[PDB]
């Protein structure tokens, strides 16, 4: 009734996230204010591209400074040759614990805007990774872009996840505006904290909807 749900794929298990680019509109600051948006609707939105195997999961880019009123291009998201000063993206995942205790995912920062949903049903449904978004607005992580307030810091989502089991996990970003900065970290249950790198942790399948037995809706 109250535990996470988490997935147990067969397939052949890939390394690191895939990442998927949208359309979006320079200087567009309401958009992605929409808790819908940021869930699903940024699918139905002009795809742009993807790339696979992603580990580093970190946004970081700026550009000239010159001109805050224009786009700049650059591969610095992800190796992927798009514009950073206004762009959406899609991560997504499997997060594998090596210890059974309490995950706590962070943004030290959120600019513009930015989710992270943890688990079953809630980042997406079990062996169905590359499928269309499920509609949830149950994120562990909500930096949904403020309105008219500065851009947030150190907000927490926490997770308690079971040994062994993938968790789906799924990162919405969105910029309108110059700076991109999502600095993505976890503290793990022993204490110690992974930033940026992790390789290890998260993990990709290729879709298997005939695998009945994928979804593990109590892993305790
Ligand atoms: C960002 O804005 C520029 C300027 O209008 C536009 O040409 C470009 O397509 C936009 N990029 C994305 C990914 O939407
Ligand atoms: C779930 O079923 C698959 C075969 O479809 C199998 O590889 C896996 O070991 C099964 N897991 C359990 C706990 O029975
Ligand atoms: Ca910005």
């Amino acid at each position: 009734a109250e535990a996470t749900q988490a997935c147990l794929p067969v397939g052949s298990r890939k390394n690191g996230m895939n990442v998927n680019f949208y359309k979006y509109s320079l200087q567009d600051s309401t958009t992605y204010s929409d808790p819908q948006y940021m869930a699903y609707k940024y699918s139905d939105t002009k795809k742009l591209g993807s790339v696979s195997g992603q580990t580093h999961l970190s946004i970081y880019y700026g550009p000239n400074t010159a001109f805050w009123n224009t786009a700049s291009w650059s591969s610095d998201l992800f190796g992927f040759y798009t514009t950073p000063t206004n762009v959406t993206v899609e991560m997504t995942g499997y997060f594998l614990p090596p210890q059974t205790g309490s995950y706590t995912f962070k943004f030290a920062t959120v600019d513009d805007s930015a989710i992270l949903s943890v688990g079953g049903s809630i980042a997406f449904e079990c062996c169905a990774q590359e499928q269309p978004p499920i509609t949830s607005t149950d994120f562990t992580i909500n930096g949904i872009k403020p309105w008219d307030a500065a851009a947030p810091t150190d907000i927490k989502g926490s997770t308690y996840m079971y040994a062994g089991y993938y968790y789906p996990i799924k990162i919405v970003y969105s910029n309108a505006k110059a700076l991109a900065r999502l600095p993505v970290s976890v503290v793990l249950p022993d204490g110690t904290e992974v930033n940026d790198d992790f390789e290890g942790y998260v993990y990709s399948f290729d879709d298997d909807l005939s695998q009945s037995n994928c979804t593990i809706p109590d892993p305790s």
